[PDB]
């Protein structure tokens, strides 16, 4: 229904940073004339809605490849109370951007001793 996102997670102890890798999306819904969308991904760690990143916009595709990694300065021991949000939006030059769908990861469930890379279905906000 809302597409899928492939991402990965890691933690860098040398800089005390969470690494969020945004790989690609697939089967995104079309939101623009011509049957396509202009997707990008907004990435942030709740409850800090202020520190925020966006991938580049990939215009007129429903299957964008991003290959962008973002870093969040957060102490390892405090990660547990955070929730990572990866939200795919349709870019618009002129107006407020419409959300397509999102995936959330409660950080207390992440095992940094094993692989984290995966495809996940986007959900409505
Ligand atoms: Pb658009």
């Amino acid at each position: 229904k809302l597409g899928k996102l492939q991402y990965s997670l890691d933690y860098d102890f040398q800089n005390n940073q969470l690494l969020v890798g945004i790989i690609q999306a697939a089967e995104l819904p079309a939101l623009d004339m011509g049957g396509t969308s202009d997707p990008y991904v907004k990435v942030f760690l709740l409850p800090d809605k202020k520190k925020k990143f966006e991938t580049k916009v990939h215009r007129k595709t429903l299957n964008p490849v991003f290959n962008e990694q973002f870093t969040f300065k957060v102490p390892y021991s405090e990660l547990g109370g955070k929730t990572l949000v990866m939200a795919v939006y349709d870019f618009d030059r002129f107006s407020k951007h419409d959300i397509i769908g999102e995936f959330k990861v409660p950080m207390n469930t992440v095992d940094f001793g094993h692989v984290t890379e995966e495809w996940r279905d986007l959900q409505s906000a």
